[PDB]
């Protein structure tokens, strides 16, 4: 049978089934007729997918599910340690044990598995982006060479499958190579059940503990950091206990210690990381005119299109303007606003200092990790500050340019979607930088204008009285100002200071003195 | 319950309860309930901070308040021995009395 729900897998369902009939089959049937064919046994399975999506697990319980000995196992790096050819003999003695048996033994000797991890340590050893290219020949030697090894496998497991050199996967070398992914909300329905089983068996879980619920509030997520949350939960439960109440029966988990568990103890890699937009959005959003409604409502258009689309999964807007004039604070309200499950922000901030091959690497790190979910946005800030530009002769680095020009055309991989968001300041060097022509959409963030919407965005704010509005109104009406958001927010603070009879008069003197401009 | 003043530390009041209540109740209760209960318990501590604001003072408090063994000691920078190899014999001979024990006699 395969029943993978009784030995603790999840969600994986038809990995287990193929992996099983294309390499687990030939030594199940009847020896006789297996010797009439005389068919040779598959000699090697590659395993590849995001960390923590239950790989060991499988390559453990494999083994158990047929009859085999102690499983061995080998440190991928470790290999590759300060000696090397005595470490290939260690080698050839921890397959020893199977090549002694199988040449005693041909044809009736047991299954000697051996588990490979971090395999991209061991071999790989590009020339492009020593003493290794001996290990990778030895293995390469040993696993399929002149002489004939039938009563051995190998199981090896990487995070990077690209990296995989090509040699290896070829016929007779490992040649089935699987892909686990995240589960969906079938598949943490079914680990939730798995790993909340024991508590069930003792009357030990209150009855409002709805693992349904839980199902849908946990979103895309890892059975690590779910088996995290139970532990978690536990924790709470039990410690309620060695409190003010009773001290070292009348115990149970409720639904309370799970949800305070869930916004405060466990942070999930791949989810949205809500801690980050209190510095990004700090004063919230204020309705002073209309440009507001026009560019929340393109925001808005453009998540609907990308998320409700089969002929253009990828889709890119660029938001420019006039500086201080709060473009990295609309950009992140629309991010928010949909509900996608993978929300990051890439910033210089976190990049004080390095290198022009630190920050390629960075980038292509946060594009990769967005391909795994189903549904993701990224926001990319501040572009000119990203490629160090200085309007002195003029000076720039091509490196992030290019890499930035490649990566914001490769559609996302199989059947996924995604949605980028740019920020600039400086339209026109990026019209010459042939940058502009790779987004699809522009929308431009105005500054304030007339004198009634200053107004508006005054008393909306709430700073002054009904005679001191009239008294700047008076004045303002007869001219026509040009000012940014942020800059008004600061004049304000900065005019809030004085002592009350000369306040008004202070803030028009800064608004005259500063607001010199078209 | 703890009252911190008396074991050598104030200040460090409200940063002291969250450890405990996370990675530390469940060495203590009743391990009746706990059998049944299967969690197993953490095995890791994170602490960071400014120089010289007591660190190390609350590992020496920590370790005298669950009756447990004396505290074994390391250095970072003098493990990075120029010896590849040797650095990881001293690895192994870190745990090798905290391995032998769990090997005979444990549980
Ligand atoms: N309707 C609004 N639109 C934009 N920002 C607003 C609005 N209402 C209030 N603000 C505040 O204005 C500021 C806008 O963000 P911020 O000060 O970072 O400007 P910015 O455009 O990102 O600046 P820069 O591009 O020069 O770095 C935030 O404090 C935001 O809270
Ligand atoms: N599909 C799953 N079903 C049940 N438990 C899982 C599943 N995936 C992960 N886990 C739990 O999370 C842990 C993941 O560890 P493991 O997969 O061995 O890490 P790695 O894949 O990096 O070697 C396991 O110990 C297991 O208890
Ligand atoms: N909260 C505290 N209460 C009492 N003494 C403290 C406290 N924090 C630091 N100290 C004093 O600092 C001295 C050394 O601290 P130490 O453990 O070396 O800190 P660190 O290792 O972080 O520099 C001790 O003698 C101790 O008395
Ligand atoms: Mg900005």
């Amino acid at each position: 049978d395969w029943n993978f729900e009784k030995m603790g897998i999840g969600g994986l369902d038809k990995e287990f089934s193929d992996i099983f009939r294309r390499a687990f089959a030939s030594r199940v049937f009847p020896p006789e007729i297996v010797e009439q064919m005389g068919c040779k046994h598959v000699k090697g399975i590659l395993l590849y997918g995001p960390p923590g999506c239950g790989k060991t697990l499988l390559a453990r319980q494999i083994g158990k599910m047929l009859n085999a000995r102690e499983p061995k196992v080998v440190n991928g790096p470790e290999i590759l340690n300060k000696y090397v050819g005595e470490s290939e003999a260690n080698i050839r003695k921890l397959f020893a044990d199977a090549e002694e048996e199988q040449r005693r033994l041909g044809a009736n000797s047991g299954l000697h598995i051996i588990i490979f991890d971090e395999i991209d340590a061991i071999c790989k050893q590009r020339g492009s982006m020593g003493v290794h290219d001996t290990v990778v020949n030895q293995l390469l030697s040993k696993i399929d060479g002149v002489e004939q090894l039938n009563n051995i496998l190998v199981i090896g497991m990487t995070n990077r499958p690209d990296l995989i050199d090509e040699a290896l996967l070829r016929p007779g070398r490992l040649e089935v190579k699987m892909e686990i992914g995240l589960p969906d909300e079938k598949g943490r329905l079914q680990i939730l059940h798995i790993h909340t089983a024991r508590m069930r068996g003792h009357q030990l879980l209150s009855a409002d503990v709805d693992i349904k619920e839980l199902a849908v509030e946990t979103k895309n997520f890892s059975g690590a950091e779910l088996e995290g949350l139970v532990r978690a939960a536990q924790s709470t439960a039990m410690n309620r206990h060695i409190k003010a109440s009773t001290k070292v029966e009348s115990l149970q988990v409720t639904r309370g210690d799970f949800l305070a568990s869930l916004e405060n103890d466990i942070k999930p890699a791949f989810g949205t990381n809500q801690e980050d937009y209190a510095s990004y959005i700090m004063n919230g959003i204020i309705k002073w005119g209309d440009p507001v409604t026009r560019v929340l409502d393109d925001g808005e258009l453009l998540v609907q299109q990308t998320k409700n689309s089969d002929r253009t999964p990828l889709v890119s807007v660029l938001l420019e303007g006039p500086p201080h004039s709060g473009k990295t604070a609309l950009a992140a309200k629309i991010a928010e606003e949909s509900n996608f499950p993978f929300i990051k922000i890439c910033s210089p901030d976190k990049m004080i200092g390095f290198s022009e091959t630190a920050k390629c690497q960075a980038m292509k790190k946060i594009f990769d990790d967005a391909y795994k979910s189903q549904l993701s946005c990224v926001v990319v800030d501040d572009i000119e500050r990203l490629l160090d530009y200085v309007p002195i002769g003029p000076r720039f680095s091509n490196l992030v340019l290019q890499a930035l020009l490649v990566l914001l055309k490769k559609a996302p991989p199989q059947g996924r979607k995604l949605l980028i968001i740019g920020t600039t300041s400086r339209k026109d060097v990026l019209q010459e930088m042939e940058m502009l022509n790779a987004f699809s959409t522009t929308i431009h963030v105005p500054n304030i204008a007339t004198g009634e919407q200053l107004l508006e965005a005054l008393e909306l704010l709430g700073n002054f009285k009904d005679k001191e509005r009239t008294t700047i109104a008076q004045q303002v009406k007869g001219k026509k100002v040009w000012i940014g958001i942020k800059k008004l927010l600061m004049l304000i603070e900065m005019s809030l200071q004085m002592d009350p009879e000369y306040r008004v008069r202070k803030f028009l003197a800064l608004l005259r003195e500063e607001g010199a401009s078209p």
